[PDB]
């Protein structure tokens, strides 16, 4: 991320989370993942503010697509988006996070390891490791929208209230990533029927995430409806 144009000007929590995600991935057996049109940086404006986006995307045998996206709208909204999309053959959950900030601080911080099983449960080893982290305390919890039924019982959705909480959230993401990368070492290829189950779960996750009209509006204001639909369905939440 040394080379990032956006990083120097992003919200400090976002910066730390980008660094933590990059550090988690850094020594993995990474290969490039070409986004549509081999997208990297993109900017657009219509009648209002400009939206700037920086994309990074990789893959490994266990992760179909590892997407880290940074964005800024004019000087007023920052976003970090990340999803690690699993290879269904290994049945790992989906790591994701979305962090939205403005000049007044972080408004929204979401992170999860989301299920892909038909029973909507995380694998047993994830349940146990997550539980052992304890229930974090956060003073300003936010209720997920209906489409957020896709998220696990361990999902975080907060407005951080102070620096202590920002740090606690970052540390929880670090802990999620650590559990996830360890479980990916001990995962084995699954049966054809299980693979199919996990693929279904990932498809559903993406279809539900596409219902987030707050994200869609940011994209639309800078690029328009058609661009935004392409971006959400082909770049952010591609349905396998
Ligand atoms: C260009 C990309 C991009 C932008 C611009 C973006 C914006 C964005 N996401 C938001 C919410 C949100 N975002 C999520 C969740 C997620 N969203 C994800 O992309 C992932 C991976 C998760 C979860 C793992 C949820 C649950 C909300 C709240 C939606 C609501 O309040 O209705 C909001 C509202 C913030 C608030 O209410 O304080 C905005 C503006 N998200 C993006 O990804």
């Amino acid at each position: 991320l040394t080379n990032s144009s956006l990083m120097p000007t992003l919200n400090p929590m976002i910066q730390q989370l980008a660094l933590a995600i990059a550090a988690s991935w850094q020594s993995l057996p990474l290969k490039p993942y070409q986004l549509p049109e081999d997208l990297g940086y993109v900017e657009g404006r219509l009648e209002g503010e400009k939206l700037v986006i920086e994309n990074r995307c990789y893959q490994t045998p266990q992760f179909r697509k590892m997407h880290l996206e940074l964005a800024k709208v004019g000087k007023g909204l920052d976003d970090l988006h990340c999803v690690m999309f699993p290879e269904p053959l290994y049945g790992l959950p989906l790591f994701g996070c979305d962090i939205v900030a403005g000049p007044g601080g972080v408004s929204a911080a979401i992170a999860d390891l989301s299920p892909t099983q038909s029973d909507r449960q995380l694998p047993a080893a994830y349940q146990k490791s997550l539980a052992e982290l304890g229930q974090p305390e956060f003073e300003q919890q936010r209720e997920l929208p209906p489409w957020g039924e896709i998220f696990s019982e361990y999902c975080l959705f907060i407005r951080p209230s102070n620096v202590t909480e920002e740090e606690r959230f970052v540390q929880r993401v670090v802990d999620f990533l650590q559990i996830h990368c360890h479980q990916s070492i001990v995962a084995e290829p699954l049966s054809e029927a299980q693979t199919l189950e996990h693929r279904q779960g990932q498809i559903h996750y993406c279809q539900q995430q596409q219902k987030n009209d707050k994200t869609r509006r940011v994209l639309e204001k800078a690029f328009g409806e058609a661009w935004a639909e392409r971006y959400m369905s082909q770049v952010l939440f591609d349905v396998i």
